This record gives C-alpha cells, sequence and structure tokens, in this order.
C-alpha cells in the first residue's frame, strides 16, 4: 500500500528546460522556472489526492479523485488545459493529461526516501527525484 502522505524537498531535476520547451513555453521562463526547487506536500486521504508544488515564485495545486478525470488548468505553465486522469498502476501513479500535445503525462513512485516524478511530453522525458522531509514550513 502505497501513501504518497508527505512533505518532499527537490533534490534533482533532469531535462526539465526540454520538457518545457516541448511545451512552447518562452526561453525567458524556461530558465526562471528550472532555477525553481518547489517543494511537494502530499496528502493522500482515500482515493483523494492533493499534490501542492510550492515556491516562491508559484505554487500550483493539484486535487483530484483517483480514477476520475478532470479538468486540469495549466495555462500558467503553458496556456494550456487538458483532461487529466490519475490512476494506480501498481505501486506507482500514472497521470495522462488529455489535450493538444501528444503523450503529455506524468508517472509518480517512491524509492525509500525519495519521491521519484518523471513527467513527459511529445517522447520528451524530464526526471524529478525528491528527499522526505520533516520540518515544515508554513504556506
Ligand atoms: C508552479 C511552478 C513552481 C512553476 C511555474 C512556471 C513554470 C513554467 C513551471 C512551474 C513548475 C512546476 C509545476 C514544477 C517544477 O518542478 C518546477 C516549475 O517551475
Amino acid at each position: 500500500p502505497v501513501d504518497f502522505t508527505g512533505y518532499w524537498k527537490m533534490l534533482v531535476n533532469e531535462n526539465f528546460e526540454e520538457y518545457l520547451r516541448a511545451l512552447d513555453v518562452n526561453v525567458a521562463l524556461r530558465k526562471i522556472a528550472n532555477l525553481l526547487k518547489p517543494d511537494k506536500e502530499i496528502v493522500q486521504d482515500g482515493d483523494h489526492m492533493i499534490i501542492r508544488t510550492l515556491s516562491t515564485f508559484r505554487n500550483y495545486i493539484m486535487d483530484f479523485q483517483v480514477g476520475k478525470e478532470f479538468e486540469e488548468d495549466l495555462t500558467g505553465i503553458d496556456d494550456r488545459k487538458c483532461m487529466t486522469t490519475v490512476s494506480w498502476d501498481g505501486d506507482k501513479l500514472q497521470c495522462v493529461q488529455k489535450g493538444e500535445k501528444e503523450g503529455r503525462g506524468w508517472t509518480q513512485w517512491i524509492e525509500g526516501d525519495e519521491l521519484h516524478l518523471e513527467m513527459r511530453v511529445e517522447g520528451v522525458v524530464c526526471k524529478q527525484v525528491f528527499k522526505k522531509v520533516q520540518h515544515h514550513h508554513h504556506h
């Protein structure tokens, strides 16, 4: 039984600028965005999952029910919205973001004290890893 609940600090973020370039994000914002090291605050409450991606530059909040398609507003990231479904795939969480772009989604799992997050679009792959932390900040 995987439970993603916790607070997590970014350790690595690989190939994020190419991921954003594939989303047609402009180069100035790609640089700004790749300097950011957001935290993740996750509360898993039955099939109700809240994933808060937190930084001083911006927060992006996901709040959904596993297995239920919903409209995800990503216009602050790439000026697009998607019809998104998050599903359990073994011990992994699989997200498919249907919309203008082909093959858009991500995959999340836990290894030890690491939260692993692979995000993808148009065959471009960005891999992030976060470490579980215990010192909390208000937000
Ligand atoms: C909402 C935030 C913090 C920013 C907002 C601007 C862009 C273009 C991406 C977002 C982002 C996300 C979603 C995740 C991430 O690891 C790094 C980022 O920069």
